[PDB]
C-alpha cells in the first residue's frame, strides 16, 4: 500500500522539505504518492513541482492565477489533473478518499483552516503550524474527539523529537491532543530544547536597543520569534496541547548545537531524547510513517565529530516572552489565543522597526491583562467563531496600545 | 497481581541495588513479591535480607555454610522458608509456579548456569551477567527458541539503554536474541557508551606502568575491565547478541559524563539516546517492568546543571582488547567463550599483582590464536558441554602462558 498524501504550503520551507524527502526515499523504493499539491500564489513554483509530481489534484488558493494554472499545466504531456481553487478546492481535496495523510504547511493563522477540514475528514495530519495548537488548542481537542479517525502527528522539531521518544504500543491507546495522552505514555516531564536564537548572549542593555536587522543577519516571522524566545514560548503552549503536560512539568532548556532535539522524562525518571543534525526531513519523513519508519540515505550522525553539547537554563529577564507565553498558558481559556495574536502584530512591529525588544513583552503583557475570560462555547461552530472574535480583538488591542505610546 | 520475582546473587552490587528499588516501590502497594533469594557463601548479609523481605525460598550455592544459615533464620519468628542449597535448590527455585521474573546478578561464567535453567523453565530473566551472553550467545539463542515463553531482559546499563530506546510497538513482536530483531526494530546501528575507566587519557608509556592499585582506588572484576576496556569490548558482543546487530554496525563511544547511556539510530537515519545519572536501579527496574513503568522517587536528571556531554573514540592502540573483542566476535564461532575465559584469568593476574597492563591483551591474544575452530554441536546438551570444555581450555591456556613467561 503506498503512502497518499497531501502537501499543503508545497512550496514553502516545510513543503519544499517535504517533497525533498520524499523524493529522495522514493529513490530507494517507491513508498509516496503525492496525491495533491495546494499554494497560495506561488503559480510558476506549483507548476514546475506538478510537472516532477504528476499529481491528481492541483490547488491555488488565489483566484486571480486560477486560468494561469490551467495554461501552464497543458504543457505537461499524457497528464489530466483536476485543478481546483480556493477553500472550495482546499475542502474537495480533504473529502478524497484516496487521499491518507496531508502535510499543513500553511503559515500563521491562516494554517487552522485546513487544519480544521483535514480533521474534519478524518485524515492524518502532519501538522507543523504551531500557532494552530496555541489560537485553538481546546477547539482542535473536541474536534478531534467528534473525529476519531483523525490524527495529528506533529511536525515542529520538538515536538516530533518528543513524539519519536514514545513507545507506540502505548501511543495507539490515545492520540496526540487528547487528555491524558501523557498518563498513558507514563510521561513524567519535558525538557524542550532551544537553539536559543541570536541575542542568546546579549547583556540587558544591548537588548534594549537590537533590532531586526540584527535578529535576521528560516523565515522573517520565526526568526524573530527565536530572537525573542517567543517561538518557545509556544511551543510550550504546543506542548501542553499535544501531549497533556503540565505546564510545571515543561522545562525549556538552551542546547545552542542543536542536536539533541528535545527529551521525554518518565515517571521512573528515565530521560528518552531524540538527535540528529539540525533537520526537517526527519520530523517531517517520521510524520508520513509513523508508526513505522523507512530507510533514508540521510548523512549519519557523527557523535565522536560533534564532540560536545552544551546547556544551559533561559535568562527569563532577557527573554520575559517565555514567562507570558507560560503565565497564558497556566491561566487557559483563550489566553494563548490572546497571547498569540498579540504576538503576530508585535513580532510585526519590531521586524519593521516601530518598537523596541523589550516593547514586544510589553505590549504582549498588556494586551493579556486586558482580557477577560470567556465562558466556552460547548458548540463547536460558536467555539470557532469565539477564536476568531479573540484573535481579531487581541491584534486591534496590540494595534492600539502600539498607537497609545506612540 | 505483584510481580513475583526472584534475585540470584542478592547480596552482590547488582543483587542490593535490584532490592533498594523494589523496597521502594512496595512502600505503598504490593507490587512485587520477592519470592527468593539465592547466593554463594554471604550467609550473614543473607539473613539480614530473610529478614526484611521474608521470602519462600532461600538457597546458598556452597552447602558448608548451610547449617549456620538454617541456624541464623530460626531467630526470625513466624518465618518458615524453605532452605535449599546448590545446583539442585537452584533448580527447584527456576521450577517453581510462583515466580515469573528472575534477576541474575550472579557474576562471571558462573551466571550462565542459572540463566539457562530460568530459560528453560520459561521464566523472564532480566540478565545483568555479560558473560553468560558472551561465552554462550548461540546457546543461548537456540534455547530461546525451544521455550517460546522464555525472554531475557538485559540489564547492563548500555544494553538497557538501547532496549528503553526502541519503540515496544515493534520490541513486542520479537524478543532479545532472536534472529531478525534488528530487522523487526528498524535497527541501522548502536553507539555503544563507555566511561572510558581511570586510564582513559594516559599516555602509551603511563599506561605501560599502571597497577590494578590504580584502577580500584561495582565488583572488581567489572572494575579491572572498565579499565582494560574490556568491558567494553565483551559489551560489544552483547550487543550484537542481545539485537541482533552486525559487528560492523556498533560503534563505541567514549562519553566521561557518563549521563547518555548509549543511542541507537534506525534506518531512517534518526537517533535515540536514553539519559539518566549514572545508575543501576533504572535498568534493573526497567527490566521487571518492561514493557511498563512505574513511579520512582529518583532524584530527576538536571541537564542544566551537568551542562556540557562530550564524545570521543576511543584508541584502540591504548585499548586493545577492544579490539580483540570485536575479532573475536566477527570470528564467531566459540571465539567469545575463549575471549571471556582468557580474561578472566587475565583479569585476575593483574589485578593481583603478577602482570602489567600490556600483558592482559597480549596473554587474550594468544590463547584467541592457539584455539581452533570446532563443529558446533547441533544437540543443546552438547553444545553445552562443549562450551564448558573449552572455557576450561582457555583458562588453562591463559594460565600456562602465564606460567611460561613467569
Ligand atoms: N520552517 C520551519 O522549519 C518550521 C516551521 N514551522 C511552522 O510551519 C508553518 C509553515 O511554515 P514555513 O514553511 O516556514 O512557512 P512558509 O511561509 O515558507 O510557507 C507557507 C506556505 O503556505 C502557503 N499558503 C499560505 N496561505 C495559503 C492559503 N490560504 N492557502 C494555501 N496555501 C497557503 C504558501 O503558498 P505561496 O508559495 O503561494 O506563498 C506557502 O507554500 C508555520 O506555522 C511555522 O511555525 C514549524 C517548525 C519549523
Ligand atoms: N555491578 C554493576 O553495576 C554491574 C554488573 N554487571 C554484571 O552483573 C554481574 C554481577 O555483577 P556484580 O553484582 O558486580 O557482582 P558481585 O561480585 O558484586 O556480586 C556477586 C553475587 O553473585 C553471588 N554468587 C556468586 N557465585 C554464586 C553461585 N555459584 N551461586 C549463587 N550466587 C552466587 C554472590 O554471592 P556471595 O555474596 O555469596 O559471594 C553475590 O550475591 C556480573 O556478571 C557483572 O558483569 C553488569 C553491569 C553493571
Ligand atoms: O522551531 C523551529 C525553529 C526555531 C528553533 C530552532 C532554531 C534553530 C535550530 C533548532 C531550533 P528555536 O529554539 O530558536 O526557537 N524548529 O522546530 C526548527 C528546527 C530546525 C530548523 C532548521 C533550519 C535550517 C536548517 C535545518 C533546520
Ligand atoms: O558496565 C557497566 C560498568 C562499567 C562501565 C561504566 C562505568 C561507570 C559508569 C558508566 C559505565 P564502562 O563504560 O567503564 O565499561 N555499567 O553498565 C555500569 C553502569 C553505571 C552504573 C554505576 C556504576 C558505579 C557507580 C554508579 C553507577
Ligand atoms: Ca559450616
Ligand atoms: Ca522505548
Ligand atoms: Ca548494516
Ligand atoms: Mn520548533
Ligand atoms: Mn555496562
Amino acid at each position: 500500500k503506498p503512502i497518499n498524501v497531501a502537501i499543503f504550503g508545497s512550496t514553502g520551507s516545510i513543503g519544499t522539505n517535504a517533497l525533498n524527502i520524499i523524493r529522495e526515499c522514493n529513490k530507494i523504493e517507491n513508498v509516496f504518492n503525492v496525491k495533491a499539491l495546494y499554494v497560495n500564489k506561488s503559480v510558476n513554483e506549483l507548476y514546475e513541482q506538478a510537472r516532477e509530481f504528476l499529481p491528481e489534484y492541483l490547488c491555488i488558493h488565489d483566484k486571480s492565477v486560477y486560468e494561469e494554472l490551467k495554461e501552464l499545466v497543458k504543457n505537461i504531456k499524457d497528464y489530466k489533473p483536476i485543478i481546483l481553487c480556493g477553500d472550495e478546492g482546499m475542502k474537495e481535496i480533504c473529502s478524497s478518499n484516496s487521499i491518507d495523510k496531508i502535510v499543513i504547511g500553511i503559515d500563521s493563522f491562516q494554517g487552522l483552516y485546513s487544519t480544521m477540514y483535514a480533521i474534519m475528514n478524518n485524515k492524518i495530519v502532519a501538522l507543523a503550524n504551531k500557532e494552530s495548537i496555541v489560537s485553538a488548542g481546546f477547539f482542535l481537542k473536541k474536534l478531534l474527539n467528534i473525529h476519531k479517525n483523525a490524527k495529528i502527528i506533529p511536525v515542529d522539531s520538538e515536538h516530533s523529537a518528543i513524539f519519536q521518544c514514545l513507545d507506540n504500543n502505548k501511543v495507539l491507546k490515545t492520540k496526540c491532543l487528547q487528555d491524558n495522552f501523557s498518563k498513558i505514555n507514563n510521561i513524567n516531564k519535558i525538557f524542550l530544547c532551544s537553539s536559543g536564537g541570536p541575542f542568546q548572549n546579549l547583556t540587558m542593555d544591548e537588548l534594549k536597543n537590537v533590532t531586526s536587522e540584527n535578529a535576521l543577519k528560516m523565515g522573517k516571522k520565526i526568526t524573530i520569534d527565536s530572537a525573542t524566545m517567543m517561538n518557545k514560548g509556544l511551543e510550550v503552549i504546543e506542548t501542553h496541547f499535544l501531549f497533556d503536560v503540565d505546564y510545571n512539568d515543561i522545562e525549556v532548556i538552551v542546547h545552542k548545537e542543536c542536536i539533541i532535539h528535545s527529551c521525554v522524562e518518565f515517571i521512573d525518571k528515565s530521560v528518552i531524547s531524540q538527535m540528529y543534525y539540525p533537520d526537517m526531513q526527519i520530523p517531517i519523513l517520521y510524520s508520513l510513517t509513523w508508526p513505522d519508519r523507512i530507510k533514508t540515505n540521510l548523512k549519519p550522525l557523527d557523535l565522536a565529530q560533534v564532540s560536545t553539547l552544551t546547556f544551559h537554563k533561559p535568562s527569563l529577564e532577557h527573554f520575559p516572552c517565555i514567562k507570558l507565553a507560560y503565565q497564558a498558558g497556566i491561566k487557559g481559556n483563550f489566553y494563548p489565543t490572546v497571547l498569540n495574536a498579540s504576538n503576530e502584530i508585535a513580532n510585526n512591529l519590531f521586524l519593521n522597526n516601530k518598537i523596541k525588544y523589550f516593547d514586544i513583552s510589553s505590549i504582549i503583557s498588556q494586551v493579556l491583562e486586558s482580557f477577560n475570560s470567556q465562558k466556552v462555547s460547548e458548540n463547536s461552530e460558536d467555539l470557532m467563531k469565539q477564536i476568531l472574535q479573540i484573535h481579531s480583538w487581541a491584534k486591534d488591542k496590540a494595534t492600539d496600545i502600539y498607537n497609545k505610546h506612540n
